[PDB]
This record gives C-alpha cells, structure tokens and sequence, in this order.
C-alpha cells in the first residue's frame, strides 16, 4: 500500500459526469456510501444499493460478453472468439453495438462485458478463453477497444474483465462460505506470479485499450497476483491501473473475488459484488461492515467517497439520469437462490439476425481444402454428428448458464460456451436445416445420423449403409467447455473421435466442420486423404447453419482466419499452462514471460499444424509493393480517455498512441474467384529475449475481384514499436533493426523490410 | 543450475512407473509427505503408509551381508570375501540367497549392496570390507551381480553409498542429541573430486548398479566439493538422475540429510530415518515438507516425482500383489524402541553349503 489510492478527476471525456458525481456523493451519509458500494438482492447478476433520498436508483449489473444472459426476448450473438476470427473491425464494433442495444433495452446499467485480456491465452485449455478474442495483445487490444466503444455507444456502461493475469480456471477459488464450508479453509486462489516487463508488454496491453476506449468500470479477477488477491492488490489496482493507466472508473469485484474488508477498501476495490446476492454466500465484506469501518476511524470517508464517485461517473456520463433504462423484468439468478417471477420483454430488432449471420460467414475458417469445396450441386448428401441438429432437450435446456445438462447429453450445435458468458437462444438455425434447404433447391437427397454413434443401437450400421453412396459427407464435431474448469486435453467432445473414424472408413469425400471453444485434436484424421476439407466455425450463435452453408456452397468465399495457434500437440505450448495442486497456496510462475501462443512457437522453432493468422480462401492473393511512409504520421486525439503511461520521448505535448509512420502494401487476387483477404503486419522489435515477431496491424479487403488489386494500410503507433524498460519504468523505442513483415499469416510473410531509427 | 529430470520408468520399469504415477496422482500433500519420510517401526527405516490407497509401510533393512538384527537367518560372508572368489556365479548366488532371507523376513528394501562407496582410496577404511574390490571394473561386475541377485529374489535394493565416501573419519552424520548438534560441531569431510576421476573411477560401479536395476541409491554422509551428497544437485540431479538416467529413489543415509529445501530441490527422494531414532538424526521433511508445499516454497509435483520413484520398485518387484510377510524382529533396540520380537526361521537347505 506504498501505492496510494489516486483520486478520480473524470479524465478527458467524463469531466462533466465526474462533477455531477462528486456533487451527489458529497451529500451522502455514511450509510448511503455503503449502500451503493455493495451489492443488494435483485433480478440482475448484481445490483448496487439505491440512494433513495438523492433519487439514485439501484443499478442493474448484468452478465453478457455475448449479450444479456438469462433473459428471453433477445438474440444469441457469436462469442468473442468468433468475432476475433473475422479480423473485421467493422463486425467487432457492430456486434458490440447490437449487444449494447439489447442490454440497454432489457434494462441493464452495467454490462459485465467485454473480456479484454483476461484470460488472454496463456493456456489453450482455458475453459473460458472463448469469451476473449485473440491470443495476442495487439489484436485483443483492437477488439477490446471496439467492443467497449460499441457497448458504451448503446448507452450501457461496461465492466471490462478480468483484471489481471487470469489465465486458468483451475484453482481460481472464488471466495464462498456455504454449507459450513469456507474456501479460505481449503485453498487460496492460484497466484499468477508475473514479472514486470511481461505484465506491461503482454497482460496490460488490452486493458490500456479498454481504458482508452472509455470502459466505465473494470472487474478485478479471482486469482492472486504475486500471492495477493487481485481485488486487493495495491500495485495492481492503485498503481498500474488507477495511476499508470490513469483509470477514472470503478473496480468491481468478481463474484466472490473480494476476500477481506479493509485491504480491499485500501488497495483499489470500488464495488463489492454480489453482496447480499446469492444468499451472501460469496462474501459480504462491506455494507454494514464498511459503515462501522468508517465510523470507527479504520477507513476514511474520503476513500469511500472516491469509490462512490467512480461508480456514479458512468451513470451521469451515459445519461442514465435523464434517460433511464427501462425496468429489468427477468429473474436471472434462479430459484431457490431467488424466488421471483419473470416478466416478458422482446428486444430483438430487425437487422440483428443478419448481423449474427454475417459474423458467422466472415469468421468460418477454412483449414484444409484438397478440392471438395466449394460445393456445386451434389445430389446425395450425408451428414454425421449431433452438432448438426438441436440439443435434444431444447436449445436453452442447459439453463441460465448453459452448463446444467448431463455430461453425455447431445447438446446439438455448440453455438456458445458454458457459464456466465453464455446466453439463451430464441431458436437455433441448425447446420442440418440450412444444408437441407440447399439440397431441396438442387432436387437432392440428404440424410443425417445425429444420435450418439457409440451408444445408440443401429447407429454404426446406419452410418455404414449411408455414407458409401453419398456424394459428400459432412461431419459436425464440437467441444463444449465452460467457466469453472479447464479442458483436460484437446479431445473432441461427445462421440467425435468415433464419428471421424467411421466417416473416413465409409467415405472418400468427408468435409469436417468444428464448432469449438478452442483448439482440438484432429491429428488422427487431418492428413487422411478421405478428409477433403476442414473448417472451424467457432461459436456462431443462433445463426449457425445459415452462416455456414453459403460458404460451403461458394456463395461467398471463406475469409476467416485463426486467432490463436493450432498446434499438433498440447505439449507444444507454454509449460504449466494449467497448474494442478492441492497446495494451500497454489503458484503459477509465468516464467515464459511474453512468449505465449505464437510467440512461444516462433521463439522455440516449433511448427504448428495451422499458425496464428492462418485461413484459406477459394482464391489466392499475391503481395507486392511494401511502402514504409515515415511522412504519414498523426497526433492521437481520437481516444475517449487517456492513460498516463510514461515514455522516454514525452516532450510535454505528444502521446504514446501517436501514429508515427504508416506502412502500405498491395494484394492482388491471383486466383479464379472473388475473395476477401486479411492482410497482417508483424514487427520484430530489437532487444534481448524478445519475440521473433509481433502482430502490429491487420486490414481485411472485402470481395476483391479476380485480377484486381487493393492497397492495404497499417498505422503504426509509438507504443507499437516500444518496449518496457524495467529499470527506468517507462516505455521507450529501442535501438537496432526493426523487421517489418506483411502477408497472409504469422508464417506466410512475403514482404519484409528493415526500419532503423 | 541442474534441474530435476522426471522419472519415466526407463527400460524394465515401464509398467511399474505407470502404476506408480497413477497411485501418486491420487495422493494428498499429507500422503506425499507420509511416504517420503521415515516413521517408527522395527526395521532400520520405515516409510509411512498411504493407508487410504492401501499402500503399506515399507520395511527398509540393513544390511549388505543379509538382514541384520534378525534371528532365524544365516550370516553370509562379506562382500570382501566373495570378491576374493573372483567367481561371478558365487557373487550372484550369494546375493540371491541374501535375497530370499530378506524377502522371507519381510523386508521391502534391502540397504544393500555396497557398490563402490567406499571403493577403497584408503586401505584403512573401517567399513571397506562391505564393498568388494579396490577396482572400478571388478567392483562394477560384483555390484551388477549383487544387485541382480537381490532383485531376482523380490527385494528392492538401495545401492550405497553415493558417492566418493572414502573415509569413516569425520563423516559427521547429522545428529542433534542432548542439546548439542553436529551442525554446530563439525561439517562432514568434503571429498573434492575432479570430473575425470568422478567419471572413470567412482561412478563406474554405480553405473553397473543402475544397469542391473537397482531400485534406489543411498546418498552418502560426506560432502562433495563442500556440498552434502544428499543435497548435491550436480551429483544427484545431473550425474545420477540425468547422465546415469537413474529412474529410482535416492534414500538419505541415516543422518545424511542436513536440510529441508536444498534436499528437496537437488535430488533426495526419501528422508531416513525420520521419526525413527527419537528424531535425533534430523527430521527435515514430514510436517516440514507439508508446510513447504502448502506455502508454495516447494512444488507438489517435485514431491510427486519422489513418491513415484519410491512406488516404482514396489510395483516392479510385485510387492503389491505378492506382499512380503510381516517383519517380526525389533532391530532398533531398547530403550530407543520398546517393542517385543517374534520369531521366524528363514534358513533354507543349501544356504550353509553356499556359505
Ligand atoms: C567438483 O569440482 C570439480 C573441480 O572443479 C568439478 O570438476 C569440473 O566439472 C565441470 C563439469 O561439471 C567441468 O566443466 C568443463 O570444462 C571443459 C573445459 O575444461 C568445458 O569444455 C566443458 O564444457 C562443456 O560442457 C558444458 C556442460 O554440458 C557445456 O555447457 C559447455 O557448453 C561445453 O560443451 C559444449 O562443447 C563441447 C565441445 O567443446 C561439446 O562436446 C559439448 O557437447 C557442448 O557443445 C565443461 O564446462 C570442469 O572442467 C571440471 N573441472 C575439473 C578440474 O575436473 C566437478 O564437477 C565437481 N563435482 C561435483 C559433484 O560438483
Ligand atoms: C510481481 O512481482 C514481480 C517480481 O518482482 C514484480 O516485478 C518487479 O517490479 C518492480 C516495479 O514494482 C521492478 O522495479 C524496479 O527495479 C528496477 C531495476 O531493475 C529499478 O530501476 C526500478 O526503479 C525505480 O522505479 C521506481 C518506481 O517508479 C522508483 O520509485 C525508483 O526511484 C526508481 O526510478 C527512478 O530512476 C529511474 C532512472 O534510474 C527514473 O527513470 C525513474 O523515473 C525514477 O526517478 C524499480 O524499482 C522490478 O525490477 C521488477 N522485477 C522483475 C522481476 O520484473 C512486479 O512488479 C509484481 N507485480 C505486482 C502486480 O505486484
Ligand atoms: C460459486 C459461484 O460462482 O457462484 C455464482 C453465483 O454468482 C457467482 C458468479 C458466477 O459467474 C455464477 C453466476 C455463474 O454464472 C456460473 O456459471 C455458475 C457456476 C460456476 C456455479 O458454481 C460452481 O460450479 C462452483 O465452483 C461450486 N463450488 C462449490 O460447490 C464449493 C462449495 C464450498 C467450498 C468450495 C467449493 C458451486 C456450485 C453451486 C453452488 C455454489 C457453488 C454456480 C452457479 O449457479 C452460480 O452460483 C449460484 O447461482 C449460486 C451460488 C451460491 C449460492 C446460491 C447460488 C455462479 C452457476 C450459474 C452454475
Ligand atoms: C440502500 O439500498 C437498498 C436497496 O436498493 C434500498 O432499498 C430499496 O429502495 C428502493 C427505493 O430507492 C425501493 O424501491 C420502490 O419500492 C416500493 C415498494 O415498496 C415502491 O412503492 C416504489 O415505487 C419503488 N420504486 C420503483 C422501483 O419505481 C425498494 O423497495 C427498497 N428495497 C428494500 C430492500 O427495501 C435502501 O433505501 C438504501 N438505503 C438508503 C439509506 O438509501
Ligand atoms: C453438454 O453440455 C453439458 C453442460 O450443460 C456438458 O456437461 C458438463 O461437461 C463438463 C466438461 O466440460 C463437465 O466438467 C466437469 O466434470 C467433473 C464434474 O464432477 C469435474 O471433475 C471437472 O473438473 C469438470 O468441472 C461437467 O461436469 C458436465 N456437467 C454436468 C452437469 O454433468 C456436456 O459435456 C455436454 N455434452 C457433450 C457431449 O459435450
Ligand atoms: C502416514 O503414515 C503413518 C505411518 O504408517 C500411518 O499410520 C499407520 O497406518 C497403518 C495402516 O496403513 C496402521 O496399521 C497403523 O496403526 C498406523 N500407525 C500409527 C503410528 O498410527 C498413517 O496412517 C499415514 N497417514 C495417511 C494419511 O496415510
Ligand atoms: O568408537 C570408534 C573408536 O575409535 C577409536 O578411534 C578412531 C581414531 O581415533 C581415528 O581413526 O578417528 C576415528 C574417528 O574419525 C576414531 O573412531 C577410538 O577413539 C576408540 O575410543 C573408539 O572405540
Ligand atoms: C472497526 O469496525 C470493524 C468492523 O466492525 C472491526 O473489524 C474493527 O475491530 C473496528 N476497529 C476498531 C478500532 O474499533
Ligand atoms: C426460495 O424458495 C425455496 C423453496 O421454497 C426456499 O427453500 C428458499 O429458502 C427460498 N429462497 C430465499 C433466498 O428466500
Ligand atoms: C477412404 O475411403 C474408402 C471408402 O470410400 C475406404 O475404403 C478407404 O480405406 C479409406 N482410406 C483411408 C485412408 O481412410
Ligand atoms: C513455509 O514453511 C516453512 C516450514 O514450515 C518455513 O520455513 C517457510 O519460511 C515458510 N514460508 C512462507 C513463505 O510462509
Ligand atoms: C516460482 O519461483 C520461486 C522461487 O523464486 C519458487 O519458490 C516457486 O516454487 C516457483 N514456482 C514454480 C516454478 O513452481
Ligand atoms: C523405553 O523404555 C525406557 C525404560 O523403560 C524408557 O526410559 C524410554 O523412554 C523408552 N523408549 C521410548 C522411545 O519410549
Ligand atoms: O479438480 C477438478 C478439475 O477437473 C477439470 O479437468 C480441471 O480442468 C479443473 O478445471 C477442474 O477443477
Ligand atoms: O484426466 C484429465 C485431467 O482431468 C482434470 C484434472 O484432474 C487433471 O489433473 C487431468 O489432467
Ligand atoms: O529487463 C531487464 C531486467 O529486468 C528485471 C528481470 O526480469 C531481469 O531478468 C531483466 O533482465
Ligand atoms: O534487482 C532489482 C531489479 O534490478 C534491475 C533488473 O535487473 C531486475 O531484473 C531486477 O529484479
Ligand atoms: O497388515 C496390516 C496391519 O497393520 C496395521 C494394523 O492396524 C492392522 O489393522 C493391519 O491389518
Ligand atoms: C461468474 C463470473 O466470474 C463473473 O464474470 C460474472 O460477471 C458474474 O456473474
Ligand atoms: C548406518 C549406515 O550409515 C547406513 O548405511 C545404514 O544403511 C542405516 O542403518
């Protein structure tokens, strides 16, 4: 706590709102200060106490990195994983904007969204990595900025999560005290032990971006960092976040992420959630306890006034005073925890379904194609896998958090992951419907085996009978994972391994579609010539089928690319990705430093199956005419809020986020079909124990016709070219050679040049 | 420095390793510390049971001429004596016979044979007779065969003493009896040995011992280049566990363990004798190792490797499905241990004429 709590001032865009915040907070009794800084019972994931005297209502904090969870009358958007794979900033913004309208219109003040770099992707087994975007700071940065902007532009305050170094579900050990059993007496949360350079270059990057975009709040994570709870880590919250990043908004505890009263109050927490929610089982360390701590001199009224001011800035800035959200009408907690009836509100707007479809079509990523795609007009179509049709119990059968179905239930198409970042669907467009519609248009026949191939009587016989005559066999695989657990391995879910064994036995034209929360093991089949094409569709939300089939039939070429590294073996990744121990105080030393996902692979000379940034088209693109234009620079005036990140070249007037040069290139459609192409730029920044190369830009050209060219253009910010000096505690542009590379993936870089300041 | 290479079961112990890993995987931190540290009982040393997984206490018993402090057994000739036969057949049959007597008395681990420590730098070595030849080649041969004899008989061996343990004078085992402590009084003689000599002379017999399938090795009382053998990382983690690819457990000599954390990090797998001998010989793990794990100082997986190395021998020599009989003699002695003795006659026709 040699890291003092810095006072809010409202920074750049919130000056007005901050002033109304302080005015209102200054009139508050000690009891009112405590009411608003701690959760109360209500319909939403969390609810701040009202300040009824001053006309401040309860604020509805609601889960939703894909939109409002636990509500009917809404849309199931694709997961962050899925937008990442588009590499399309437009879709990134519009997804968040759409999510925003549904949040606001269901009546949410604070969206517990988005996921902006925690987890980032240290382990590919992370049960909830899918809620994020890329396993890359730069790209996670850009998507984080845009997701924040879209939500706030809808008039919903964001709680970007989870700060910070939250990189495994195992032993996250949220605080809970129910059934005579406290977590304090079993095991502390895993301790991300992160060096200083790593924390700046890797984990903080995307949070800087969420701050700059004007994230109103930030959620502190369940893990300890260097053996201190994140939610009471002064160097984490008071210094790195509230000083260096100059964060002006509130820190909200994850649910059970607050472990004590006074260090939390002292070391950076602003809001205690869920308080009296969830039977108080997840800890209730403030409220009346904070009242007494203020009255008896232990915690200063000033410290708590700042908490209240940070809460209330968002409220005023997004105009929730003069333009209040409508009432929230759905019990999203669930009996018997909360026994309360639900209302009904329909919030689905024209346009949303089609936007969800588009994200699907722009994301689906072609990994293998020996010639079978696109489809022409096959007459006999076979389909394998329960993933191809509905959950047999209904699309929302697995409950409020998409996690309550039996371990062996055929859940249908995996349109989202499990846990707090899930949401209900009004319907699912199954791959099998969309395929059938097209088959019918072609006067074709189509048949699917959707049962459990290993335990259903007749299923293997039915498969053996159907495939040999099929012109093409589609196989739908999936791999559910959830918050609360890490995947044990890359195993396909359900009967996936079986389905693939059977299909390569009885068919020479197998097209595989994988709906997944993460990398899976296909080493047994991927080099088999009977598998003619492999696609991964990630988590496409309610428009799973109608997004996919247009790409299969060549109505639009696939343009999606991989937002992480597809290794052949889990053993190829960063070691000790998930630590398993019963040790009271579990440790995870991030000794790999900045070298996660593809930086690991690159530095260690390991070849993946499919690299970060890989994804095939139905055409090819040739790269030419790399230009580095040092005269193309711009002052940063565009951000919503500013950080206070120190840097060696601060002249008093300039910024870390100034664009200092712009690089260009030409792609040419060098094949026989129209296609969209994601161009990528990587920089090798000189220094010791540094990454081989780092993504610093991407530009997606849309619908480039055969023969045509287009210029691709990459703004380079000072930060994009900087390192963290541990000694000097600021950012600086190093001396030496900067290799700048451009092309179609992290391994396919035809254009290179050296810059040397 | 020199990191701890994980056990994988090697050539012959492949299936035993895998049963060991499986069992260890189920073990709590308490269970891990129970088995990696000596408890009280009738044998020279005893590993704590993992009683919830039905792993029992292992009886570790002296010594290199046969089970010591038992009635109903035979007194075999010393290693020195077989060496002089220059007869490989006799060297093997000696060990095989010692082996049946160890097994039939109920010993899981024989604190034998002596495989090149001491080897014979001095002809005055008080315990030189327990070894064989003053020659790496011949000692290697006898050691190979001595190990094979005992293991063929169904008893895990603990070859001793690793390494450069060439004088009894001022070995200075760790003892904290009365008020006084050896650690205050005088450190063990430090054998300071160049790298050629270590390779070509002292390691040679132990290489043979490893190749023969010695299940465990006992680290010696002396220090090597001023570090205790039982916490010498170069010696245990690099020379033994990496270069000689040793897949088994390193047992402390009795008071050869001087510390908690370096020992855990630098190659030791079993703390002996632990609670035995009134705790007088050091008791650095047990409850201390539980604490060190639970507070993040020592990795649980580091200690799981130790327990795996211990169980590998258990499963390989089939002590799980064919357990040795109960050990029945108090070999510690009153008043240190106040336990009554049974009786078992283990002498078999043929043994007297072999001797
Ligand atoms: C007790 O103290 C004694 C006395 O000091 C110790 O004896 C020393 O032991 C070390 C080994 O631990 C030994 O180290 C070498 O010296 C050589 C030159 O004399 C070096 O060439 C050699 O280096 C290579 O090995 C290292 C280890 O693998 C590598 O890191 C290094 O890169 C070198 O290897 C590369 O090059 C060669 C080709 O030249 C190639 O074959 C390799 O594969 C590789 O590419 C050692 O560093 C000292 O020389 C020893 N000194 C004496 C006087 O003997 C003894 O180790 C101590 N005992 C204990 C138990 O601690
Ligand atoms: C988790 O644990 C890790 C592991 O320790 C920890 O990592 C360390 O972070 C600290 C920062 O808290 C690093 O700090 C220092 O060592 C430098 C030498 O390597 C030293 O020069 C640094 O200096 C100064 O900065 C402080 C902070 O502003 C200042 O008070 C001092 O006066 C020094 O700066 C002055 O001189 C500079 C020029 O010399 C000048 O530029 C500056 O403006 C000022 O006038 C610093 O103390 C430490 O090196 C890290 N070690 C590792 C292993 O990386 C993480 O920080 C922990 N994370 C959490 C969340 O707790
Ligand atoms: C433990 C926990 O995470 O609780 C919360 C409630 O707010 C937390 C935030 C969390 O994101 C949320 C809402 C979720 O959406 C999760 O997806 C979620 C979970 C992860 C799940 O929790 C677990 O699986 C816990 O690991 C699990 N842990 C334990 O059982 C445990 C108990 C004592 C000591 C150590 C551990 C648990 C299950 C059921 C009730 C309480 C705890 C409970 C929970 O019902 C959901 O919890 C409840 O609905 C609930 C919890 C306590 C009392 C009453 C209801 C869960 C769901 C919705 C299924
Ligand atoms: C600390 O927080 C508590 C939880 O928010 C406060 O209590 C709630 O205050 C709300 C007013 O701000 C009440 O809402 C209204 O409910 C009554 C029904 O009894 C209706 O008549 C009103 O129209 C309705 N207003 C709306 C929603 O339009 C809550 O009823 C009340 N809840 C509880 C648990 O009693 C405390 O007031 C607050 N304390 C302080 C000092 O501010
Ligand atoms: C269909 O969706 C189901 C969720 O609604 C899913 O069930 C859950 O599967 C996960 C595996 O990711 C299991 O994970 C847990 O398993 C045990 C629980 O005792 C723990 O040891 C693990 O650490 C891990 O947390 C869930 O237990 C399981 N949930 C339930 C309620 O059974 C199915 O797997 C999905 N179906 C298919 C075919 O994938
Ligand atoms: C840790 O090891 C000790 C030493 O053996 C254990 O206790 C003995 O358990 C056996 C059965 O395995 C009983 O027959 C003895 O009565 C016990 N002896 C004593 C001194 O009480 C102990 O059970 C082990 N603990 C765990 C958790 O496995
Ligand atoms: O108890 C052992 C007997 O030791 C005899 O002496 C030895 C010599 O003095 C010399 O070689 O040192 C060793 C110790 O390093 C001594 O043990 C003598 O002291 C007798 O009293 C003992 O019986
Ligand atoms: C102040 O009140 C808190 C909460 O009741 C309590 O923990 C603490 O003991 C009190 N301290 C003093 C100095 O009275
Ligand atoms: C809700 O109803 C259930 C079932 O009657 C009851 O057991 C439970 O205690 C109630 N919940 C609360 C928090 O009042
Ligand atoms: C490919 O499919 C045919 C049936 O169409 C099958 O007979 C053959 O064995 C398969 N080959 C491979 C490599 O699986
Ligand atoms: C952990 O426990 C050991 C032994 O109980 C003690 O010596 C050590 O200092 C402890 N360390 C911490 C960080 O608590
Ligand atoms: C992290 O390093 C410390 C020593 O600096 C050690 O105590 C801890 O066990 C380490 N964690 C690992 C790598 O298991
Ligand atoms: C054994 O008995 C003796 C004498 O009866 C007693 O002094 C001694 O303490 C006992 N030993 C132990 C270890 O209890
Ligand atoms: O110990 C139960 C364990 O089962 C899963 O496989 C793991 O990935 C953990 O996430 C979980 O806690
Ligand atoms: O069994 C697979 C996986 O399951 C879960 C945990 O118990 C892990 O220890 C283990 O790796
Ligand atoms: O970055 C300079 C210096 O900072 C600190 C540590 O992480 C060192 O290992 C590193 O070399
Ligand atoms: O010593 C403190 C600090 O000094 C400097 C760097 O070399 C860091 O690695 C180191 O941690
Ligand atoms: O043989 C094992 C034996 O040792 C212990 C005793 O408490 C008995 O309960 C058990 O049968
Ligand atoms: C549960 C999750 O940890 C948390 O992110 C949610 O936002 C609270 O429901
Ligand atoms: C005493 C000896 O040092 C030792 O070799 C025995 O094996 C333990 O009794």
């Amino acid at each position: 706590t040699q890291w003092p709590a810095p006072l809010a001032n409202g920074g750049k865009s919130w000056a007005s709102a901050f002033k109304k915040a302080k005015a209102t907070v200054t009139e508050m009794t000690v009891e009112e200060l405590a009411n608003i800084t701690s959760g109360v019972i209500g319909l939403c994931s969390g609810v701040t106490g009202a300040v009824t005297r001053l006309g401040i209502p309860e604020f509805c904090l609601q889960d939703g990195p894909i939109g409002p969870r636990g509500v009917h009358g809404s849309s199931q958007f694709p997961a962050g994983l899925t937008v990442a794979a588009t590499w399309d900033r437009t879709l990134m913004y519009a997804r968040a904007r759409g999510m925003g309208q549904e949040f606001h219109d269901q009546g949410v003040h604070l969206a517990l969204a988005p996921v902006t770099g925690g987890p980032l992707g240290r382990t590919p087994l992370n049960g909830r990595g899918w809620e994020g975007t890329f396993a890359d700071p730069y790209a996670c940065g850009e998507a984080s900025y845009l997701s924040v902007k879209g939500l706030t532009d809808a008039g919903v305050a964001t709680v970007s999560k989870h700060w910070i170094a939250y990189e495994q579900e195992t032993s996250r050990n949220l605080y809970i005290d129910i059934d005579g059993v406290s977590q304090a007496d079993i095991q502390l949360p895993i301790s991300s032990n992160v060096d200083d350079l790593t924390m700046h270059e890797l984990y903080m990057w995307s949070f800087a971006e969420a701050v700059r975009a004007g994230t109103n709040h930030i959620m502190c994570s369940y893990n300890r960092i260097n053996n201190t709870h994140s939610c009471s880590n002064a160097k984490g919250l008071n210094q790195l976040l509230k000083t260096e990043l100059n964060f002006q908004g509130g820190v909200v505890s994850d649910w059970g992420g607050q472990w004590d009263s006074v260090p939390a109050a002292e070391n950076g927490l602003d809001v205690a959630m869920p308080g009296k929610g969830f039977l108080g089982a997840l800890g209730d360390f403030w409220g009346a306890t904070l009242v007494e701590l203020i009255n008896n001199g232990t915690v200063s009224e000033d410290l708590v006034r700042d908490k209240a001011v940070r809460i209330l800035t968002g409220y005023y800035y997004l105009g929730q005073d003069t333009n209040p959200p409508p009432p929230f009408v759905y019990n999203t907690i669930g009996a018997p925890t909360l026994n309360a009836t639900s209302g009904y509100r329909n919030v689905r707007k024209p346009g949303t379904a089609e936007l969800i479809k588009e994200i699907g079509s722009a994301s689906v990523t072609l990994l293998k194609n020996t010639g079978s795609l696109p489809l022409k007009h096959p007459q006999r179509i076979a389909v394998l896998g329960n993933d191809a049709t509905y959950n047999v119990l209904g699309p929302n059968a697995c409950g409020l958090a998409n996690s309550a179905c039996d371990i062996d239930n055929l859940n249908g198409t995996l349109t989202t992951g499990g846990g707090s970042g899930s949401a209900l669907s009004p319907y699912t467009i199954t791959p099998l419907e969309a395929l059938q519609k097209r088959a019918i248009e072609d006067n074709a026949e189509i048949a699917a085996v959707v049962a459990n191939s290993n335990t259903t009587t007749g299923a293997e016989d039915a498969i053996a009978a159907l495939l040999p005559d099929a012109d093409v066999t589609f196989v739908f695989l999936n791999r559910y994972s959830e918050e609360g657990a890490d995947a044990p391995d890359f195993s396909l879910g359900g009967d996936g391994d079986n389905l693939m064994d059977l299909a390569v036995t009885y068919s020479s034209n197998v097209v595989v579609v994988i709906h997944t929360t993460g990398v899976v093991d296909i080493e047994k089949w991927a080099d088999n010539p009977n598998v003619t094409a492999i696609l991964v569709a990630y988590l496409p939300g309610q428009e799973a089928g109608n997004s996919l089939v247009p790409v299969l039939y060549g109505d639009v070429a696939p343009s999606g690319k991989l937002p992480w590294t597809w290794g052949k073996s889990i053993d190829d990744y960063v070691p000790n990705g998930v630590v398993y121990t019963d040790a009271y105080s579990p440790q995870s030393n991030f000794t790999e430093g900045v070298f996660i996902d593809y930086r690991w692979f690159d530095k260690m000379g390991i070849t993946p199956r499919y690299e970060f940034g890989f994804g095939l088209s139905y055409t090819t693109f040739t790269y030419s005419n790399l230009i580095v234009d040092h005269g193309r620079w711009a002052k940063d005036y565009s951000s919503v809020m500013e950080t206070a990140e120190p840097f060696a070249e601060w002249d008093g007037t300039n910024s870390l986020y100034d664009v200092i040069f712009t690089v260009f290139a030409t792609i040419t459609n060098t094949g026989n079909l129209t296609g969209s192409e994601v161009a990528q730029l990587y920089i090798s920044i000189p220094g010791d124990n540094q990454p081989v190369r780092q993504l610093r830009g991407f530009d997606k050209i849309k619908d480039l016709p055969v023969g045509d060219s287009a210029v691709v253009t990459f703004p380079i910010r000072r930060k994009d070219v900087s390192s963290w000096s541990v000694v000097d505690q600021l950012w600086y542009v190093p001396n030496g050679d900067f290799l700048i590379s451009v092309g179609g993936s992290s391994r396919d870089l035809p254009l290179n040049t050296t810059w040397t300041p």
